[PDB]
């Protein structure tokens, strides 16, 4: 039944950017929807908002660009796969931003609110009165992951507008996550996560000295790995019950600070000791499935 707020064994994995970067390393989204251990998948990425742009690496080969927006894709296989994964009990979020989002956000709260309403009309419930293009057709995402990586002006107003629309919606629960890097405070999404309630924060504990590679096994005195800082922040955040996922690279090619073996088991045992801990996040599906035995290491570490 997808995201489980009462579990310490949630696993969120990104799909779409083919980090492993080979012809065969990223199968279609539904290939990965028979994995009992992966209950949340983030589709990466809507890497342009105003104007809209979608990039799904070589999954774009089975999409058709919209005639009036060549950077926006119509993706019938992703549409079908979202519906299949949802039928299979997976929570499917759309990830906004990524390291290729260059638009810098919005100059006004009004522009940010309009942009949020466009994203909601494009990926939320189908709107009968709307002319907006729908990359995933009649599929409806289960929410949004905020993975902005650079200065995004008025991201707080964008997020608050999108949260307003999901809070007003019928049908199903919509989830909000954010993917800050572990450096505290986070420059890209810090203002957003201090203003807008999130269901969980999936912290990138990699590409930075505060990452899992900096964890010191055998002690609960941690000079580098800063989960404790994030837990302290969580308790007074807009959702004081917000959960944290420990985000890690799924292979040595996925990011700096890949860990495995006893370092991996130890940092997860340490993190599991905290009331906010809800499981793991991984970048990304292509790397995870190429890295034989790594998923079993992560599953075994969360037990
Ligand atoms: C606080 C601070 O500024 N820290 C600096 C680091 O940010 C910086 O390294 C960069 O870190 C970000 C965050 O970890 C990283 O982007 C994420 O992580 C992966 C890579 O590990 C990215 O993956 C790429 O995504 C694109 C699509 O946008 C693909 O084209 C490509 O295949 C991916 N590459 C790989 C190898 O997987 C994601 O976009 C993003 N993930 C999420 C959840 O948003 C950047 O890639 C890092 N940049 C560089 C140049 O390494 C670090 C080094 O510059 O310095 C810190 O100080």
């Amino acid at each position: 039944a997808g995201w489980n707020v009462n579990s310490k064994q949630n696993i969120a994995v990104y799909w779409g950017q083919n980090s492993a970067n080979s012809q065969s390393t990223q199968q279609r989204l539904s290939f990965y929807c028979n994995d009992a251990n992966i209950n949340v998948i983030d589709i990466a990425f809507l890497n342009g908002i105003t104007p809209p742009m979608t990039n799904f690496a070589n999954a774009g080969d089975r999409c058709t660009p919209f005639s009036d927006n060549p950077w926006l894709l119509q993706c019938p296989e992703i549409e079908a796969d979202i519906k299949t994964c949802q039928a299979n009990g997976k929570t499917i979020l759309l990830s906004l931003g990524g390291d290729s989002y260059t638009q810098g956000g919005w100059s006004s709260t009004g522009a940010a609110q309009s942009a949020a309403d466009q994203v909601w009309a494009m990926f939320g419930p189908v709107q009968s009165g709307s002319s907006v293009h729908r990359p995933f057709g009649s599929a409806v995402v289960d929410g949004f992951d905020f993975a902005f990586a650079a200065t995004t002006n008025n991201l707080a107003a964008f997020g608050a507008q999108l949260k307003s629309r999901t809070n007003a919606a019928g049908g199903k629960k919509y989830y909000f996550s954010a993917a800050p890097q572990c450096f505290f405070p986070d420059a890209a999404v810090g203002a957003l996560i201090n203003a807008v309630p999130m269901d969980w924060i999936q912290i990138q504990f990699y590409n930075n000295p505060c990452g899992v590679s900096g964890f010191t096994p055998g002690t609960s005195t941690q000079n580098n790995y800063n989960y404790q800082t994030w837990e302290n922040w969580a308790k007074t955040s807009p959702n004081p019950n917000v959960k944290l996922l420990v985000g890690i690279p799924a292979g040595p090619g996925a990011g700096r600070g890949y860990v495995s073996g006893s370092q991996l088991t130890s940092v997860f045992q340490y993190s599991k000791g905290f009331s906010t801990f809800a499981g793991a996040m991984m970048w990304d599906m292509s790397q995870l499935y190429q890295n034989t035995g790594f998923e079993t290491q992560v599953v075994n570490a969360l037990r």
